[PDB]
């Protein structure tokens, strides 16, 4: 069940993915320390998601199977439809990133794999 406030605990590789990407280094040591409210909220097909990501709040929605345009960080816009498998998966292809995010239980991973890079975050849901 996705219905949920999911708050960041353990957050893997930071450094490494945003400026594999194009951020700068002062945003990621100043988010880095401030744990980020993830809320998602499933209708059932439609999915309105707004991440509470440092300072500014950025929040979009997708459609299961059917095209959503879905902000990126360094450009603005991104074709990326998710899919979802067995109440859990949400499995998509963004900017060359296979973002993997599977709900255990009562809380949720992000692993967005850009490569070797290896972005996990595990938000419990609160």
């Amino acid at each position: 069940s996705f219905s949920g406030k999911y708050q960041l605990q353990s957050q893997e590789n930071f450094e490494a993915f945003m400026k594999a990407i194009g951020l700068p280094e002062e945003l990621i040591q100043k988010g880095k320390d401030i744990k980020g409210v993830s809320e998602i909220v499933q209708n059932g097909k439609h999915f309105k998601f707004t991440i509470t990501a440092g300072s500014k709040v950025i929040q979009n929605e997708f459609t299961v199977g059917e095209e959503c345009e879905l902000e990126t960080m360094t450009g603005e816009k991104v074709k990326t439809v998710v899919q979802l498998e067995g109440d859990n998966k949400l499995v998509t292809t963004f900017k060359n990133i296979k973002s993997v995010t599977e709900l255990n239980g009562d809380i949720i991973t992000n692993t967005m794999t850009l490569g070797d890079i290896v972005f996990k975050r595990i938000s419990k849901r609160i």
